DNA sequence: CGGCCGCGCA
DNA sequence: TGCGCGAAGCCGAT
């Protein structure tokens, strides 16, 4: 079950006496993970182990406790999982483009793997790696069904041109997973404590000092992770097609946090729900999101390296943002006054107060609610900035492709068209309060949220 | 050339 | 709560 597509060389040299590393990243989980199990292939050919290397980045004092925990919690769980097949997992501390380099020469490594991931930094680290080891490195795209370069050799305008793409993709990549095979040939608790006293004199507090995050929502690890997959098929997909925009009900799948730190496959996710017999609509609607839109926002952060700026945006609308640059806005907030919910406007404030809570705003007002900070801030790049500052702090699946491509469609357009003319924000689609309150109960998600 | 919200009306 | 239109630009299959 080992498709060679999903596999290429990021550096070749001369293959080492001893262990295949697995530089885990993305993909934080044992079972379903094609780059775990290619290292595994790799091994048994050469007759010797497969280990797994984790680096524990600075970057944790960049967003909060309440992502840092979601890890932390699942890669001590992931530590015995990979105990039982008798695969011993290592945890550097510090900077990986130095780390990986030493630890390569101090552990005798043979061939270096890694997973998949488009954003800048990993590429800056496997660029540093490279010029810091002698032996065969591979990536392996365990994130995406079908691997990302080949899906398209190109940055896609639309969904319209990569579903096509994708979609004929499907019978050669969308497959089953075999079983990863054991092998045959200071703490994670010290780090969370320090890690968490780090952070602790930033934590989200409301005006009592008791804190704003709500932990018992979503439970971190691969066995939860599951669970929440299996609670979707049997209680939310059949209405999922009906319901999905509708944020005073629960019937998402409630699966970006998993996805995300990639404690559950995607592949497995469609494999699962395809079988599933429910509403047929549901199926499609749930599918196109989980197959072309997750993997269209990998395109377009793989294809445009200024995914998070102005720059990335389609010329019509640079060209329409430009020229409403000096227009009065209606209200100019502040980054704090925004973070805090105290706008004229209670839908959207209640809509942070979703976010800082549970760390997880429904997918429908995260749309009005980054149009929004587009309508009410100085700049279109103000605006885009203080969206991203926001959603990577407070969003438990933050720090994401699907994040830098979903802000980009509600602020610039991106994977858009021009859509009406308007002061401030022209022809970038306008969503209004009105408007939200003819298609769900507005003032019960209010209350809900203060 | 084909084809991707808010308002009015059941 | 569901459906069709309005007011509309651009990419890519030809
Ligand atoms: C302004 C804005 C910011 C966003 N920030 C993030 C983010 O930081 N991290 C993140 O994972 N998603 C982000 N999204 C996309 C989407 O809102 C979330 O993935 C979704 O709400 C997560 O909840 P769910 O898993 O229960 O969704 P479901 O409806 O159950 O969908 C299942 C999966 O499909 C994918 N998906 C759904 N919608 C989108 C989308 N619009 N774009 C790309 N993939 C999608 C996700 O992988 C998701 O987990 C953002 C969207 C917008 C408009």
């Amino acid at each position: 079950h080992m498709n060679p597509k999903r596999i290429r060389a990021l550096k070749s040299g001369k293959q080492g006496d001893g262990p295949v590393v697995y530089w885990m990243s993305r993909d934080q989980r044992a079972e379903d993970n094609w780059a775990l199990l290619f290292s595994r292939a790799i091994a048994k050919e050469a007759n010797v182990p497969v280990v797994v290397v984790f680096c524990l980045t600075d970057e944790f004092l960049e967003a909060g406790i309440r992502q840092y925990e979601f890890m932390l919690k699942g890669l001590q769980e992931l530590e015995v999982s990979l105990s039982r097949k008798k695969i011993p997992s290592f945890f550097l501390r510090g900077d990986p483009g130095e780390k990986i380099s030493r630890f390569v020469k101090d552990y005798n490594a043979g061939t270096l793997v890694t997973d998949f991931s488009p954003l800048r930094i990993k590429n800056q680290w496997i660029e540093k790696v490279i010029s810091g080891i002698s032996i065969p490195f591979f990536e392996v795209d365990a994130h995406n069904v079908v691997p990302c370069w080949e899906a398209s050799q190109k940055h896609e305008y639309a969904a319209h041109t990569f579903r096509p793409k994708l979609y004929a993709l499907l019978p050669e990549f969308l497959e089953e997973f075999p079983e990863l095979e054991p092998n045959s040939v200071e703490t994670l608790s010290d780090v969370l404590e320090t890690g968490v006293k780090a952070l602790l004199p930033e934590r989200a507090l409301l005006k009592n000092k008791d804190p704003l995050f709500e932990p018992w929502h979503f439970e971190p690890g691969e066995k939860a992770a599951k669970k929440v997959m299996e609670s979707f098929i049997a209680d939310r997909l059949d209405s999922y097609g009906a319901l999905r925009n509708d944020p005073t009900k629960n019937m998402l799948s409630n699966l970006s946090p998993y996805l995300h730190f990639g404690q559950i496959s995607s592949q497995r996710v469609v494999l699962e729900v395809e079988k599933a017999e429910s509403n047929p609509g549901s199926k499609k609607a749930f599918l196109d999101e989980i197959l072309i839109w997750k993997e269209i926002s990998d395109n377009f952060c793989y294809y445009n390296p200024g995914y998070d700026g102005f720059e990335s945006f389609p010329s019509w609308a640079k060209e329409s943002l430009n020229a409403h640059r000096n227009d009065v806005r209606s209200h100019i907030y502040t980054l704090e006054e925004f973070e805090a919910g105290k706008t004229h406007d209670p839908l959207w404030n209640a809509s942070q107060m979703e976010l800082l809570s549970t760390g997880k705003m429904h997918g429908y007002t995260r749309m009005y609610w980054a149009k929004k900070i587009l309508e009410w801030s100085e700049s279109p790049e103000k605006a885009l900035e203080i969206a991203i500052c926001l959603n990577d702090r407070y969003e438990l699946d933050g720090r994401d492709p699907n994040g830098y491509a979903g802000i980009a469609w509600s602020i610039g357009g991106v994977h858009d068209r021009a859509w009406g003319e308007r002061e401030v924000t022209g022809k970038i689609r306008y969503m209004s309060y009105e408007g939200c309150k003819r298609k769900f109960d507005v003032k019960l998600y209010i209350e809900k949220y203060s």
